[PDB]
This record gives structure tokens, C-alpha cells and sequence, in this order.
């Protein structure tokens, strides 16, 4: 299905734009925790957050790490978790949520 | 800005559709409590459900009522708010959620 | 691919929405020649106007004509192909127009087989 | 008014995109008129087309300029216009047409 009308919908209203919501998933100690993701390019049009979902279980919206020097931003699941990184074994879902509205859109999902 | 691009992809996609999300607010009793919503006509293309937020505060997601057969279908906020009505100097926010990604998207909002 | 989020971000600025762009070609006489298309109910929030292509070779723009009170608009070919229809071995591409831009984006094609 | 939406709806699709249509305009000589146009990081996923519009008369497509390999694509109007400029009086619109289906986006605009 050609979807061209979308992209250059968003070509015409933004013009110039560059993103990159390819996750990097990061370990933590021991290694079979999950303790971060990092997208290399967000979007930062809006003061985004995150809502991050793992096995089902809504962990809740928090507080956004700050967008990076490199445009990069970071979601450390322990603020989500109580500490704690998740386990590879479980899916673990992350939603970036508009600020105006609360609509919440995924943008990664690790599901080993 | 021009989004008729966007509105002729759904055009171009659906060719023939009809929805009616315009926010028929049932009143409980007393008559300043807002116990429901009703949509006209709502999308049936997935079992959508519903995410209700009250003055900020999420209430989370519960089953859909079924789709009646002249297309409408009601949100009873009885179901979300432990058994209780909204007054209506809450503001109520009401999302649709995609069951293929668990989006969500703002469709209703009461604010006084 | 989900597109789901393109729908509700139109549910979410029109709110109450119905359309059809069914084509319904019309034919002329011979009944070999395609006179016009009717839309049973189009989108009326600009005064769209139509292109129209035979066979490849733009015939341009021209004036619509009014939305009915059923909903229905009507592309007469005939206003676009010099007063003749068109015969139904050529294809034939129908563009909305979008008057504030000038953008246009297919709504029609005719295509024998 | 909020299309974050349809923002996020091309995220998820693409994943990782960078495109620069801010439009490049090139002078001719003399400087009045309005020669070309070049866009720094077009779309390169289908092999897009231009229509030109000067003063409301639509000059057509013609053959799209290669993407070059800094990214860049130019419009040379002398192409579309009979081998002159564009004077800078009039307006001129620039669209990109979807080899697909025909369809066409606005994409630059002189006044």
C-alpha cells in the first residue's frame, strides 16, 4: 500500500528533520538484565516522556533522561522498576507519550 | 497547515467509510455527575477498547462494551472509576486503544 | 503495516466524518464511451476540483460541479475531452485538487481487465 | 492541530529517516531571474518526479536531475520553461509527483 501522501505530509510541514528510534538495548550486571534503551535521534518538537510496559505491566510515565549532546536519549528501565533491570526472558515495550495530549505510540519492543 | 494529503490517503486507503466520534455525555445523578460517554458511530476494523483518565489521574483499561447494532458504543465510566460517576469539574480524557500495538489515541475530552 | 494512527489523527480533527468515493462510470451512447464518474458522497471542506488523464495525456483542470444534496459530485468527461466521452480502451485517471495548494491525489481509474 | 499522530505513525514505519527540503534557490544571470532549484537530502525510496507551475501555468514533468551523491537533487527550470529563467515577479511552485500513482506534493513555493 502506498503510503507516499503521509511522508510527504510531514515533508511539507516540517521540511527539514532527521530521526533515528533504532533501539539500542542496553545490559546491565548480571547480563542477562535488561537495564536501558537508547535511540541514537528523538524527536525533540515536544518535551516527550516514556511509558514502558514489561510482560503486560504498565510500569508507569516518568521523568524524561535528558536529550543527549549527540541528539541521542536514554530510558533507564531501574527508574521504572524499582531498581532493578528486567529480564531478557520478558517483553518489555516502550511508548513515547505527546505531552499536549497523552497519546502514546510505540517506538520499541524487546521480545526475546 | 494543509493536511488534505492525509485525508486523501484514508480516501485513497478506505474509499468508503462513515465514523462519528462526537461525545454524547450521559448525566447520572445528581445531574452535574458524568457517568458515561456514548460515540455515534465508532471504527469496528479491530476490538478497540478504552483508557480513561480523570483529572489526570489514569484509571487504566477495561473490556469494550459491544458495538450496537446502530453503531454506537458507550463507555460507562461507572467501570473505570471503582463504581462512581465523574463530576463533571474533573476533566475526563478518553483514549482509544489499538489492541495491535497498545496505542492510544485522545478521541474525547471533557474540561469545563 | 499499521496505520491506525493515521485514521484516529483524522477521527481526532474531523470527529464526525462519512465519505464514499465508490466510482460509478457513466456511459454515454455508443454505450462504448465513458461520459462521466460519480462520487456517492464526497468530502466537501474545500471546493475540491478534478484532473483528469486519458491515457496518459493530462486534459487539464476544470470547474466542479456542485455537490448534490444526496452527498453525490459528478466529473462530466465530456468537459475535459472537448465535448466527446471517452472510449473505454484508454485508461482513465481522476485527481482530486486541492485548491490551496494545488496539490492532487487519485481518486478514480478506469482500466479495462 | 496536533498531528504527532501521523509524526510517529512515519517513525514507526521508517525507523531511521533524514530528508532537507529546504528549497536551494539558484539565480541566473541577470540575477532577476530564477534559473533552478535544489533540494540538500530528497526522498530517494521511489525515482520522484517535478512538475513546475510559473504564474499559474503548470509547465509539466519532465525528467528528474540524478540524486547526486551528496544526497542532493537539483529542478533546473530551464528544462520546463523553454530554455529560460524563471522572472523572480512571478510565482513558482514545485512539486514532487509519486511515479506510483501520479499524485503530487507541494514542496516549494517562491512567493
Amino acid at each position: 500500500t502506498n503510503d507516499s501522501a503521509v511522508l510527504f505530509y510531514i515533508v511539507a510541514s516540517q521540511k527539514k528533520l532527521s530521526f533515528d528510534y533504532t533501539p539500542n538495548w542496553g545490559r546491565g550486571s548480571p547480563n542477562s538484565y535488561i537495564d536501558n534503551l537508547t535511540f541514537p535521534r528523538v524527536l525533540t518538537n515536544k518535551p516527550y516522556k516514556y511509558r514502558v510496559v514489561k510482560a503486560g505491566q504498565d510500569l508507569g510515565v516518568r521523568d524524561s533522561y535528558s536529550v543527549q549532546s549527540d541528539g541521542s536519549q536514554k530510558v533507564n528501565f531501574l527508574e521504572y522498576n524499582a531498581g532493578r533491570g528486567i529480564a531478557d526472558t520478558q517483553t518489555i515495550q516502550v511508548y513515547v507519550v505527546d505531552p499536549d495530549n497523552g497519546n502514546q505510540y510505540l517506538v520499541a519492543q524487546w521480545k526475546l
